[PDB]
């Protein structure tokens, strides 16, 4: 039929604003889906976007027509500081160049090997100390977790970990949490529509830019330091590596390796490798307290497979199917990045008898995939059985796509999975979770759902086993 997907009729400038709700974009987009189908067109202000709902539609596009959908779309709040630079929000040659360099530079510093595992196990041991540091008192786990997580990716890029007491470190973590929380509030989602005007007006968005400007300034600082303490044959970290390449590409006018890409790519890995994992852990513990029966089974498997003395190791997962189903169930229910990171068609495309012209933005509704009623029997509930078969063995699912799928998929998935398995397991081995309220009253529903999925604020206590 050679034509763009159908959808609600837009008014000038505001688009389909009146047919949406900034506080609940996902729900609003799904409602519209009920009427136009799993694949439709919506206008976020002047942003013409094609929405993909359900596993089938998403896998077809991002995987079956991968190259066609390999373009990177936009996220206005982040593009405020990134402006198309860095590996995450760049396109074409710039993205091809930075992405390839990032993956390799990550493998050279241990990602996917013994070095990174040992670094994660060491940081895990530091979390344990910190948790015992509480003496079982009821606390907000938020920053206990992000400090631990952030130090993993920090080791890669900045060269070493941060001190848990380092106050500038706390400051940087508050900025990351503040930014992810803002992009999920209705104002943050309204800004996705009217950034052209909102970026110049007073309001919460300004505070969000300050936090981004604060993380950039910090990155710029560290880079300068590395720039004047650099050993061109011995790179200390990601930043030194990039610098090496930069010096090596000075006589090339068209290189993609210059200061701005270094700063942004770094700020992106720092933020990306922190908040997403931190949020996942934070939500997961909430879910475990809400479900004692599960915490109990996790303990049975941990005690049996690992014991109480040695540290859990990554390979231990092959022997812990239940613990594996849990982490998946946590990522599925969590739905951390509900609408993934926008994609855009790299060139005119024919999709399911629809025409998508070059440049069209795409919204892969990963949340609609993690809950596709056709791959999970009770999508709305937290049930590890979703990833286990009859004999209690780990069962994979094609609908499991928290890291998205396709050519611009999360290349931090490996590190994230190793972190999630080592952190959850090691904490569960050493503690039992005491929530501050009767399980039945615990609210596991989200506080904010926008660019991210944010669990509700809560306190708990870690009692020694
Ligand atoms: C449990 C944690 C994490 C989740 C749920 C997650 C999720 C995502 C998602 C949904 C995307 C977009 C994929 C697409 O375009 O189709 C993405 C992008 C990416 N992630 Fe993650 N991520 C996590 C952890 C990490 C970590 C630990 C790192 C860093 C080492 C990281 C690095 C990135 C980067 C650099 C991109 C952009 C890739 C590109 O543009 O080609 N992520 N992530």
């Amino acid at each position: 039929k050679g034509k763009l997907p159908p959808g609600p009729t837009p008014l000038p400038f505001i688009g389909n604003y009146l047919q949406l709700n900034t506080e609940q974009m996902y729900n609003s987009l799904m409602k519209i889906s009920e009427r136009y189908g799993p694949v439709f067109t919506i206008h976020l202000g002047p942003r013409r976007v094609v929405v993909l709902c359900g596993h089938d539609a998403v896998r077809e596009a991002l995987v079956d027509q991968a190259e066609e959908f390999s373009g990177r779309g936009e996220q206005a709040t982040f593009d405020w500081v990134f402006k198309g630079y860095g590996v995450v929000f760049s396109n074409g040659e710039r993205a091809k160049q930075l992405r390839r360099f990032s993956i390799a530079t990550l493998r050279d510093f241990g990602v996917g090997k013994r070095g990174i595992e040992e670094r994660i196990q060491e940081e895990a041991g530091f979390l344990i100390d910190a948790l015992r540091g509480t003496g079982g008192a009821n606390i907000d786990p938020t920053f206990f977790l992000s400090r631990t997580v952030s130090n993993v990716i920090s080791s890669i890029v900045f060269g070493d970990r941060f001190d848990y007491k380092d106050k500038e470190f706390l400051s940087l973590l508050r900025m990351m949490l503040g930014i992810f929380q803002f992009t999920s509030t209705s104002t943050g989602q309204l800004y996705e529509m009217f950034s052209s005007v909102m970026k110049h007006l007073p309001g919460p968005q300004q505070q969000a830019f300050q936090c981004l400007q604060g993380l950039e300034d910090f990155i710029a600082k560290k880079v300068e330091h590395n720039q004047r303490t650099l050993d061109p044959n011995s790179p200390r970290d990601f930043i030194d590596s990039f610098l090496i390449r930069m010096q090596e590409e000075e006589k090339n006018p068209n290189t993609e390796f210059y200061l701005k890409n270094l700063v942004m790519t770094t700020l992106q890995l720092f933020i990306g490798g922190t908040e997403t994992v931190s949020t996942t852990l934070r939500y997961g513990f909430l879910l475990l307290m809400k479900h004692p029966e599960v915490e109990a089974k996790v303990h049975e498997e941990i005690d049996r497979v690992i014991g109480k003395n040695r540290q859990p190791k990554f390979e231990d997962r092959a022997k812990m199917p239940y613990m594996e189903a849990v982490i998946h169930e946590i990522q599925r229910f969590g739905d951390v990045i509900p609408m993934s990171l926008a994609r855009r068609v790299k060139k005119d495309t024919k999709f399911r008898d629809f025409f998508l012209p070059k440049g069209t933005e795409v919204y892969p509704m990963l949340g609609s995939v993690l809950r596709d009623p056709s791959f999970f029997s009770n999508p709305q509930d937290f049930n590890p059985q979703h990833f286990l078969n009859e004999k209690g063995q780990f069962k994979k699912s094609d609908a499991f796509v928290p890291f998205s799928i396709g050519k611009r998929n999360c290349f931090g998935e490996g590190l994230a999975r190793m972190e999630l398995f080592l952190f959850f397991t090691t904490v569960m081995q050493n503690f039992r979770l005491k929530s501050s309220q009767s399980p039945k009253d615990i609210d596991v529903s989200p506080k904010h759902v926008g660019f991210a999925t944010i669990p509700r604020n809560y306190t708990m206590s870690f009692l020694p086993r």
